[PDB]
């Protein structure tokens, strides 16, 4: 693949030709078809959420939105996937432009408002790869389902409900998406209050599937929250045994410091601008579950040492997106080569043991 064609030559010069939108939908084109430019070592191996996973490297959601370039996700070395926000009905989203690119910044801002092509679409997709996708998650290559909910639904709980048992058969793990930012209301369900009634109900329908179709149910959080409704989430999420957390969605602050000259659009904020307050996070959450809740850290990974900081903090995985928007396929194999010569080097017999160390040492 060639890690310095592609970060100084191929996506420099496809920034300079189309839009991020445009780029984002050739890239999942591209990927479907399997038209890509590293092998797993033991010591990238996890087991977490009742799952083994051959690398702690996943694609976060919003690239694969509809679930179409899976397979070619696996193929392009991600650990694991987890295919972007599908909501219960079909909807097209904000209006364009909806996405910005902050180079100066390494760092994007986007308002898609959970564009879907729906439930229904997206289990005939999945179903059709069912088996093969059995398959591969023996293999050590689970799939993650991320939900969200309509623009005019009045039931939010119904929304997930109903994304809980329509996708939930088809997936390793869910995700109850309560932190997009581009949904008006839906952050104020990760209230106390409203979230302990909406996991219940989640947590209720997920119980109801056969054993074999019952995935591990996820919350992701925003970047975003007071220290109060981090505690309040983890009171929860113990409460009802919430089975993990993917920590810190886009943000909504803006960073002193940033460039970008569209730094001002509205949006959730994501990039190496969003590394840190992700990381802290995933720290904070961390030791308000007693690192006893595995949790997926996503936020700004684009090298070894990033995926490292966050596994450190307490995440048993991480995820990446922007990362892959600036530097190309490529970095996904660079950010594994790194993770394991750093683990070497700090003295961790794999993954699974630098795991929360920071909170150890
Ligand atoms: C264009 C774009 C679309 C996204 N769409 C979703 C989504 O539908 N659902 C979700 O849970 N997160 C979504 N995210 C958030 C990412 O999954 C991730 O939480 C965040 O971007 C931080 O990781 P990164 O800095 O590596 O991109 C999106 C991010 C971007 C940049
Ligand atoms: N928002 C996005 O998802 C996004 C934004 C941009 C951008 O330039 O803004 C670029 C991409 C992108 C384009 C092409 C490839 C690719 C795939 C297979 C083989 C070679 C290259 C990967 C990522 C995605
Ligand atoms: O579809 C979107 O706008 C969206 C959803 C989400 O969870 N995060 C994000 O940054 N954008």
């Amino acid at each position: 693949g060639d890690e310095r064609f592609y970060a100084e030559h191929l996506m420099p010069t496809l920034q300079g030709l189309l839009d991020p939108e445009s780029a984002h939908r050739l890239a999942v084109r591209f990927t479907s078809l399997g038209l890509l430019p590293f092998q797993d070592s033991d010591m990238l191996e996890v087991r977490v959420l009742g799952h083994k996973f051959r690398n702690p490297v996943g694609i976060a959601a919003g690239f694969d939105k509809h679930g179409e370039a899976v397979d070619g996700l696996y193929k392009m070395g991600f650990g694991f996937v987890e295919i972007g926000s599908v909501t219960p009905k079909p909807q097209e989203g904000n209006p364009r432009p909806r996405v910005f690119r902050l180079p100066e910044d390494q760092a994007v801002i986007n308002r898609y408002g959970f564009n879907s092509h729906g439930l229904s679409v997206v289990e005939h997709r999945l179903r059709a790869r069912q088996q093969k996708q059995a398959k591969l998650t023996e293999d050590g290559l689970p799939l993650g389902v991320n939900l969200g909910k309509n623009k005019t639904s009045v039931d939010a709980a119904e929304d997930y409900a109903e994304g809980v048992r329509v996708l939930g058969p088809l997936a390793d793990y869910l995700v109850v998406n309560v932190s997009s930012p581009n949904t008006a209301g839906l952050r104020s369900l990760q209230g106390k209050a409203e979230l302990r009634r909406l996991l219940t109900k989640v947590l209720q329908e997920r119980d109801g599937l056969r054993r074999v179709h019952r995935p591990a149910v996820l919350v992701k959080i925003a970047p975003d929250l007071t220290s109060q409704d981090k505690e309040d989430i983890a009171s929860v999420v113990k409460e009802l045994g919430i089975d993990g957390l993917i920590v810190t969605n886009t943000t909504v602050s803006r960073p002193a410091g940033l460039q970008g000259a569209l730094r001002s659009e509205t949006g959730g904020l994501s990039g190496k601008p969003l590394r840190d307050l992700s990381t802290q996070t995933i720290r904070e959450m961390y030791a308000l579950t007693q690192g006893r809740v595995p949790i997926i850290g996503v936020g700004g990974v684009s090298s070894g040492q990033d995926a490292l900081e966050k596994i450190r903090a307490g995440a048993s995985l991480v995820q990446l997106y922007t990362a892959l928007t600036f530097w190309g396929p490529p970095v996904v194999g660079k950010v594994k080569r790194e993770l394991e010569a750093l683990l070497k080097e700090q003295g961790f017999g794999g993954v699974t043991d630098a795991i929360g160390a920071d909170h150890r040492r």
